[PDB]
């Protein structure tokens, strides 16, 4: 059985992207390639993000979220585990567990989420959950 390896390198340069404020990508995903965790898909747009997340597969995001009750906005970022619902028992564990590994990239975020409902990664409740 293979561990969990990450390239860093790929990974903490698809982190800084959502970071820079150079940058129109708000969301980054982090996929698995063979045992490898390396940067997936990348957007502008958080709907397309959602759509990344299928029920069969398993991923890590960084994401930029645009908050705030006042006339200043203030971003806030926001590091999702989502776990497909159909993802092996096996796998899912070891997903649940490598998060731990992705956050010694993903060092900074306002929350951190472990999604397996689609529901969940709505911007509503995503930022609802951001408030508390």
């Amino acid at each position: 059985s293979m561990a969990t390896k990450i390239d860093k390198e790929a990974c903490r340069a698809a982190y800084n992207l959502v970071r820079d404020d150079g940058s129109a990508v708000i969301w980054v995903t982090f996929k698995y390639d063979g045992s490898t965790i390396v940067p997936g898909e990348q957007g502008a747009e958080y709907q397309h993000f959602i759509q990344q997340c299928t029920d069969d597969v398993r991923l890590f995001a960084f994401v930029r979220f645009t908050t705030g009750d006042a006339m200043s906005k203030r971003s806030k970022f926001a590091l999702i585990t989502w776990i497909g619902e159909n993802v092996s028992g096996l796998q899912r564990a070891k997903t649940g567990t490598d998060k731990t590994l992705v956050k010694e990239v993903v060092q900074n975020f306002a929350k951190e989420f472990v999604i397996s409902d689609r529901k969940e990664l709505e911007e509503d409740f995503i930022k609802s959950e951001l408030k508390k």
